């Protein structure tokens, strides 16, 4: 049934509507078995198959079922725990989705492969947007404010450390007895240390996650830059060691995208993670086609222009390199138009360049700022929901790190009792609770677990 | 749009800072000149070749078409369009503010002139 499930309204009210009536079936020929806990050669269940083949809809009826009949209520995740105007108080079963198993429903849809239909939207469901909040608001977004002002410790120590570097010489360099010096010494070790430890770490994501290449290169962009800036740290190290002094160039491309990747810590903040999300997705489409088509225009425009330039009778134009920079300045607003006097035909110069201005100035840019508008405006509520997932895949690596330090201490939820299995012994679960206010409904005919309203 | 720009600003100024020896405008060895000088660029003033103290021109033009695509061509071009965006959500809630603050300008000019005629410019009747 799950299988079948294709998301579409009438499908998906028959898949529920069909499920619902073989479990009531299941239940009352054999109320001893458990149907749902079934699992197939992949070991996966119906919601954890619904879960990670993207059927929201079946999903959304699995996690909030809710069955009045009394011979069969033990197979309801949602109960009303009282009742007493307009409000009410709800319990959601958690049995299968609190990451305390094997494979749980948040784990399976935060680490998808991005080739899942609809991953953005299937955290949008009450319990798991719930419980992703409460994790984030009891301890882990304190978690997250301390890395982040490590890794801003981190990255002032290591531009302190870079900028009084020797310049005398040939490395390594040799230490003197002034302080600074050895202040400096402290602040290069600390550097290298933290170069290590992102490699390191970004080996054992690889290791755990196993993404595959297509997944490699579509979804995990952070991890990637982080360790490649720790390949750049590591690679000038080799070179310092190796009494290159090409060991410049790599600190400092390792510097400029460390102070870049400190973007990565917006996510902790709704506006500027959405923002970064925006970020992410021009980069990804408006930049990547006008670029294109914009360095086509200037290589053909620049090869014209330096084949035109004889160099007879700054200075020394007829360069490929300095022509195509030449005609790039234009871009930036500081282009100028009698760059060079090396030429037979005046008329021919001026008109490329006219040409050149006009196609890729007036034109281009213009349109690249219309395209991104159009971007921002179809693009409102998929970030929203992008840097959701962010958070959540946050979430779930910051409570997989500090195992060690409390691996169930900090556990949403609390243990209940919902009610009375079919075999007469008490159903205990681990129930997560909402309250909710309603005043159309006026209803005092309903099922309640509680005869006082309120807790504690 | 200020957070994410002084962010990348900063770090590829520091960037070209370190880059820069200055062995062999003058002394472009200090972060205040560095900034500056990438800051020109935003207002389209930038210049490309502000100084030739340095060991490897690969890197250095690298760094400078980095920080110029990411900052020029990028972020000021999603600026406009988040303005927009944000033209186009707020056309009726700022006619609401502004009738907010011509009310309260209304209800403290009332309250000043309180000895000038403390009654006699009374609404209704
Ligand atoms: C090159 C372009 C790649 C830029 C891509 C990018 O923006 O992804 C940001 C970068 O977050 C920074 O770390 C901040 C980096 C901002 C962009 C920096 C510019 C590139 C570095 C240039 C350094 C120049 C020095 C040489 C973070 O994505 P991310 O790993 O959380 O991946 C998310 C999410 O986890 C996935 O579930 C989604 O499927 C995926 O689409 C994506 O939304
Ligand atoms: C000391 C405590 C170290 C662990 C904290 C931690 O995870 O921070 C880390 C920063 O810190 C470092 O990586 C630098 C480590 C060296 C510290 C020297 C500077 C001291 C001032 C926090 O960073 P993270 O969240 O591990 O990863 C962020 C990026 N990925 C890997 C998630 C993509
Ligand atoms: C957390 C806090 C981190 C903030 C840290 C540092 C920021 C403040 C730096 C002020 C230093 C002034 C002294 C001075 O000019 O002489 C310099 C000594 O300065 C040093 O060596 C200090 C650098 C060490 C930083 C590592 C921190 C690790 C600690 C854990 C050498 O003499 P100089 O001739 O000035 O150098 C010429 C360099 N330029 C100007 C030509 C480029
Ligand atoms: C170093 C430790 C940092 C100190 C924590 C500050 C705090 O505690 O305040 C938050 C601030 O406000 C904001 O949104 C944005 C301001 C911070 C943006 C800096 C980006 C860092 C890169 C609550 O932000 P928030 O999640 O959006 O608020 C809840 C949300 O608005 C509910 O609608
Ligand atoms: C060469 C650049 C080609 C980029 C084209 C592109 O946008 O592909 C996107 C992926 O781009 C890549 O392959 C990026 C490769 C790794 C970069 C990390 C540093 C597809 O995503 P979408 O469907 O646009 O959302
Ligand atoms: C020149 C350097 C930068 C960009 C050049 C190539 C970008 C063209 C891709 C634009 C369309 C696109 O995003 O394809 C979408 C994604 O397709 C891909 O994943 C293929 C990307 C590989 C590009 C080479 C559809
Ligand atoms: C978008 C288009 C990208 C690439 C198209 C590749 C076509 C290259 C045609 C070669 C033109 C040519 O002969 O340029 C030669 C090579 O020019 C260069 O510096 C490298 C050209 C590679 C261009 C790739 C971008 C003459 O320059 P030289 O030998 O360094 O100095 C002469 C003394
Ligand atoms: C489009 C507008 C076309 C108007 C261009 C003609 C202006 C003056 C042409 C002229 O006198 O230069 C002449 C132009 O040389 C040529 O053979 C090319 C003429 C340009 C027309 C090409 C239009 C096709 C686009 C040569 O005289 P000089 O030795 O430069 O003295
Ligand atoms: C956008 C256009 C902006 C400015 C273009 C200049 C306006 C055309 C005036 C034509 C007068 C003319 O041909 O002057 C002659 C000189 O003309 C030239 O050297 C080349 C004229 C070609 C300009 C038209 C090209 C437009 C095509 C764009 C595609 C003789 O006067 P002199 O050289 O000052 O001594
Ligand atoms: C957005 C990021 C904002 C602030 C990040 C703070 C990290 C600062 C790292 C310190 C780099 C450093 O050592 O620069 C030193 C201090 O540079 C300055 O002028 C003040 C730096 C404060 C930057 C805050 C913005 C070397 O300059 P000096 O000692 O005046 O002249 C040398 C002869
Ligand atoms: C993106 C495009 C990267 C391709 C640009 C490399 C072309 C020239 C490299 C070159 O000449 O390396 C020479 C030395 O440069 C280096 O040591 C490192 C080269 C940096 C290229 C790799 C950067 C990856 C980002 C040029 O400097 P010189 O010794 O003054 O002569
Ligand atoms: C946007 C890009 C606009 C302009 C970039 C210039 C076009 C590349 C032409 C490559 C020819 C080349 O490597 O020339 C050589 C010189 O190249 C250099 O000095 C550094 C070349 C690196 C430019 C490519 C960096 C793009 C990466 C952006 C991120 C030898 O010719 P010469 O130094 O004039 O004597
Ligand atoms: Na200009």
């Amino acid at each position: 049934l799950v299988e079948v499930a294709d998301n579409t309204v009438d499908n998906t009210k028959f898949v529920t509507s069909m499920y619902n009536e073989i479990l009531i079936l299941g239940a009352k020929l054999h109320p001893t078995l458990k149907l749902e806990e079934i699992t197939n050669r992949k070991g996966l269940t119906p919601l954890a198959l619904a879960a990670s083949s993207g059927k929201i809809g079946v999903l959304a009826y699995i996690l909030q079922r809710e069955i009045h009949e009394p011979e069969c209520r033990h197979l309801s995740r949602k109960f009303t725990e009282w009742a007493y105007g307009p409000v009410h108080s709800s319990l959601y079963d958690l049995s299968c989705i609190d990451t305390c198993e094997k494979n749980s429903v948040l784990e399976v849809i935060a680490y998808s492969s991005s080739e899942t239909p609809n991953r953005h939207d299937m955290l949008l469901v009450e319990p798991l947007n719930r419980l992703l909040q409460d994790k984030w608001d009891r301890f882990v977004k304190r978690i997250f404010y301390f890395n982040f002002f490590v890794y801003c410790l981190y990255m002032i120590i290591f531009t302190a450390a870079a900028y009084y570097r020797p310049v005398e010489g040939l490395p390594p360099y040799k230490l003197k007895n002034t302080v600074g010096d050895y202040f400096r010494v402290t602040g290069e070790i600390l550097s290298v240390s933290g170069g290590v430890y992102f490699f390191f770490r970004g080996i054992q994501y690889f290791l755990q996650r196993r993404p595959s290449l297509k997944s490699l290169f579509v979804d995990s962009y952070s991890e990637i830059l982080f360790f490649v800036q720790s390949l750049f740290m590591l690679v000038s190290v080799v070179l310092y060691f190796s009494q290159r002094k090409e060991y410049v160039a790599s600190m400092v491309f390792s510097l400029a995208m460390g102070w870049t990747n400190m973007l990565y810590y917006t996510r902790g903040f709704q506006q500027m993670g959405i923002y970064a999300v925006m970020i992410e997705k021009m980069i990804l489409r408006d930049l990547c086609r006008f670029m294109f088509v914009y360095l086509v225009f200037l290589f053909g425009f620049s090869t014209a222009v330096v084949t035109l330039i004889e160099d007879g009778k700054g200075n020394s134009y007829n360069s490929l390199y300095s022509t195509c920079l030449e005609l790039f300045k234009f871009t930036i607003g500081m282009g100028d138009l009698e760059f060079t006097e090396n030429y037979d035909f005046k008329a021919v110069f001026i008109i490329l360049l006219l040409a050149y201005v006009i196609l890729t100035y007036i034109l281009l840019l213009n349109m690249l700022i219309a395209l991104m508008g159009e971007t921002v405006n179809k693009i409102a509520q998929e970030s929203k929901n992008i840097w959701k997932l962010q958070r959540a895949i946050t979430i779930l690596d910051t409570e997989k790190s500090f195992l060690k330090c409390m691996r169930k201490a900090f556990r949403s939820g609390k243990l209940l009792q919902v009610g009375f299995t079919p075999d007469g012994k008490d159903d205990y679960r681990w129930c997560f609770r909402v309250d909710e206010v309603n005043w159309t409904t006026w209803n005092t005919n309903v099922g309640i677990i509680n005869e006082d309203p309120g807790n504690c």
